[PDB]
């Protein structure tokens, strides 16, 4: 059905629909999918969906000229701890990911593929099951009662890492760049948002650390920033971009009651512009806005109102992306793309609408989501969701 | 003669007129002076102005229930170097100083003294003359090529301050800020911003240190946090404001150049932030805008259109003045103030219409100010500027 007491507004006459560059890449509107993690890959291996993923990112490609993020994709197995999540370390894996990037060139549009290490919030007996380490910043604090439990039962328990680990995650973050660029993706996006594991070092709860990795706002963005370093001498600037929430509290990060969050990643915004104004700027940086602290809550739950993310474009004078509970609010769009350097993410909406764009143009309503089948293991709920004409077709305009 | 190209906005109907308290004071407006040098004091020994200063205050005090801040007040002979700027160390200033407060307090208004540590912006000349230092943090960044010979000409080279040196100024800010209340100032605000000392301290560009005083943003920030903390201390959080000035040039500050300036003084709101959390609440945080990067420049010069302040909102929840070409612009001012934590700081205009809160109110013309006597040994321009009634009967009205 469609959702039901929305009152949608078409956006063809804003600077959503006016072109812009981000890095290679010549995007014909400003509505970009968001990385949206949906568990269809298959274990053992983390291998993209073989009979699935192709159809669901082709469907979401339609509209032409559009950016498209993929789901988190781990970049070891290290870095992972979801079984039905894809990585990018392996040749299996890339087989099934140059199809994607192909199908989705084909339509077309262009495809980044988010670049994750998910710390903390990895399940450790997972990770115990394939003799893996349970990592993060710190050894004395956790994300939850749970998840420190689980660890010990997998005799597993939360391990700080060295800097030779850290080390040897930048080597492969880079390795996964690569992969990623010779199977074809127009670029990478950093994870360093949603409690993730460079997250968890930028914030002040998780990181105690004590060596040049914390203890300082400079020493919580190293790790960040010697990714991005790496990334850039990689595959290039045009080719990298950047997640950050800085009012995010899901996975247990501090959000607005650290009074330092917003020095934190003003930090990082300053960073990312020294590095441009001295000839490498990167693509894009990715904010989730304060919108949405948490992605798992509905609409309007979990928003923080005591902070905005606007500060960033203070400091950063590139692209930006914004994502966070604004299909079901068309009039904040209307204002915030007046900014001729914002690009607007939809997630959740996107999962339900593959033809999102048409429908944001036009003014047409929307798919309601069904988050039961987020992540579940089925063609259900991932590549059934009707365009608007066959939304029309079952009758959706009379349920 | 009034300023003839400008059209008046009548702002009675704007929380600009309505009440509201800074520290112990009970504000019948939202209307600021702000701290304005204006060089009548005498010499020897920096006395406030024997013969005009309590009339120009009482002038400026005329609306009942206004903040004023006194022109910066030198905390000590080390901390100044300009002849005729006021200080606050000494019995014979205080006797002045006392005469002035209370001929505010009878007009129902208030007064907050700002201390000031001048460093660099100093006369080194004068400072050599009086057997005193010529101080900054950095031995080795100077403000310009005039300042830096003049000091060696003086056989009074740029001092980098010791550890000792520092907590000799934070015992003099004490002993000002006790002055100050003793004297029945009503509080007092830190001078942090505009190029002098301790914004010397936090800029990147003045501070080269490598001690615990400068190399990081918590290490420049670490002078401005202790005297805060000492007059917090000393004479209670209610009775103490905090200036600073992010995106200013003034003084050879770095300004929206530097990459960093954002996450420095978000760093500073922070930790005003946790230390109001905990229990001690600043009276106000008071910022010039990027509206006017350097005072000296006519009005819609010198505008830095790359940043906002609006950050602070986001980290500081306490009340916050605005400082820099409001007067001009009632339009922006009635924007501003629809936040009903904002407070507008007048300076240039306050200078020439002693009664500029009934103006404002009542949409009225604004008589123009004369630079050529902000800083002179006179009463012309200081206290001969008419109100409204008197420019009628000058017939202003027609000139
Ligand atoms: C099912 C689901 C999966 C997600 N997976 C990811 C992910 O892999 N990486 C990421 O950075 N954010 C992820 N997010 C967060 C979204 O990218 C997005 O920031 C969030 O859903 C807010 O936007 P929305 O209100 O338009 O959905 C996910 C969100 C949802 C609901
Ligand atoms: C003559 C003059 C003297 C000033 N003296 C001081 C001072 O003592 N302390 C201070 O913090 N700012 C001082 N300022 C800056 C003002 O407080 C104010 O921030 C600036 O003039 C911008 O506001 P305006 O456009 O309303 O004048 C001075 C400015 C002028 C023009
Ligand atoms: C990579 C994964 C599993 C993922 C899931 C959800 C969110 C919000 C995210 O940032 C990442
Ligand atoms: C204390 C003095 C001399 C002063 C003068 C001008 C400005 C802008 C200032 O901040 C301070
Ligand atoms: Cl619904
Ligand atoms: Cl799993
Ligand atoms: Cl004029
Ligand atoms: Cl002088
Ligand atoms: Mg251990
Ligand atoms: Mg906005
Ligand atoms: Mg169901
Ligand atoms: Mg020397
Ligand atoms: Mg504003
Ligand atoms: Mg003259
Ligand atoms: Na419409
Ligand atoms: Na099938
Ligand atoms: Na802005
Ligand atoms: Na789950
Ligand atoms: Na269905
Ligand atoms: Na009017
Ligand atoms: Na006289
Ligand atoms: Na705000
Ligand atoms: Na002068
Ligand atoms: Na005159």
């Amino acid at each position: 059905s469609f959702v039901k007491d929305f009152k949608p507004q078409a956006l063809g006459d804003t600077n959503l629909f006016k072109p812009i560059k981000i890095g290679n890449n010549e995007l014909l509107h400003r509505a970009v999918i968001p990385p949206l993690t949906r568990m269809r890959a298959l274990h053992p291996g983390n291998i993209p969906n073989r009979d699935w993923a192709v159809e669901y990112y082709t469907q979401r490609a339609q509209r032409p000229g559009t950016m498209i993020i993929t789901e988190g994709a781990f970049i070891s197995p290290q870095a992972g701890g979801y079984d039905n999540a894809p990585g990018v370390w392996s040749e299996e894996q890339m087989v099934e990911w140059t199809k994607i990037f192909n199908a989705i060139h084909e339509k077309k549009s262009f495809v980044w593929v988010q670049l994750v290490v998910l710390g903390w919030a990895a399940f450790p007996d997972n990770l115990a099951r394939d003799g893996l380490r349970y990592d993060s910043a710190s050894d004395n604090v956790f994300m939850d009662a749970e998840q420190e439990a689980k660890a010990k039962k997998a005799n597993n328990p939360q391990h700080s890492l060295t800097k030779d680990e850290i080390k040897q995650y930048i080597k492969e973050y880079v390795q996964a760049a690569k992969n990623s660029i010779a199977a074809g993706a127009d670029g990478v996006e950093i994870h360093s948002a949603n409690g993730y594991l460079l997250n968890q070092f930028l914030d002040p709860h998780s990181n105690t650390r004590t060596d040049e990795y914390g203890g300082s706002i400079e020493n919580r963005a190293r790790f960040t920033l010697e990714v991005v370093d790496a990334l850039v001498e990689a595959i290039g600037h045009e080719k990298v971009g950047l997640r950050l929430s800085p009012y995010g509290v899901f996975n247990s990060m501090s959000g607005g009651a650290e009074t330092g969050i917003v020095a934190q990643y003003a930090y990082v915004a300053g960073e990312l512009e020294k590095r441009a104004k001295a000839g490498k700027r990167l693509a894009f940086v990715h904010l989730v806005e304060p919108r949405v602290t948490n992605p798992f809550l509905t609409e309007g739950e979990g928003e923080y109102e005591g902070g905005s993310n606007d500060f960033v474009y203070s400091i950063w004078k590139g692209p930006v992306i914004r994502a966070g509970n604004f299909a079901l609010h068309p009039e904040v769009v209307r204002e915030e793309v007046k900014d001729k350097r914002t690009l607007i993410g939809y997630g959740r909406f996107f999962i339900s609408n593959p033809d999102l764009v048409d429908r944001l143009e036009k003014g047409l309503p929307l798919n309601k989501y069904d988050r039961d089948t987020f992540y579940q293991m089925s063609a259900h709920g991932y590549i059934d969701y009707p365009t608007y004409e066959e939304a029309l077709k079952l009758g959706w305009d009379k349920k």
